[PDB]
């Protein structure tokens, strides 16, 4: 019932879609005009480009995403969330290592009543060029 519990549930489906290598399913968790802002990197705009991003990560051999949601605050048709992510991905030596990052993001109640991602700002913890 809680917005926090609703988002954590949505992120649970997010992880399942990714581990099934279903980039379209992953992208369906986003608003059509959603945007991702990786810090010191190019922003990714629109559902299809976001699908391309997650598909690209799958192709790289990125796997086992683990999401840790901190607090979630509701404001009108928006929900504000902060959290952290850990996953397995290739280093500059092509070897698979544990990679971590932090994020804040804004969800929006779509046409349905369900929560969909709208804005995400994220960074990879220092540790590929
Ligand atoms: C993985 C690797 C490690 C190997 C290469 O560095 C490529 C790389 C990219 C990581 C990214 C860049 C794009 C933005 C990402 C994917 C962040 C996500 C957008 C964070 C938000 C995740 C969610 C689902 C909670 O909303 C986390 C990691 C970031």
């Amino acid at each position: 019932q809680s917005a926090k519990e609703a988002i954590e549930a949505a992120l649970a489906d997010f992880v399942k879609a990714y581990n099934s290598k279903d980039a379209a399913g992953v992208a369906s968790k986003y608003m059509d005009d959603a945007a991702i802002f990786p810090l010191d990197m190019a922003r990714v705009d629109g559902r299809q480009n976001i699908q391309k991003l997650w598909q690209g990560l799958m192709d790289m051999g990125v796997s086992e995403p683990k999401l840790t949601t901190l607090d979630v605050q509701e404001s009108g048709d928006f929900a504000f969330e902060s959290g952290s992510i850990s996953l397995k991905g290739p280093g500059k030596d092509s070897k698979l290592v544990d990679i971590a990052g932090k994020y804040v993001e804004v969800w929006r109640k779509g046409q349905d009543g369900g929560w969909k991602l709208y804005r995400t700002i994220a960074n990879l913890d220092p540790a590929e060029h």
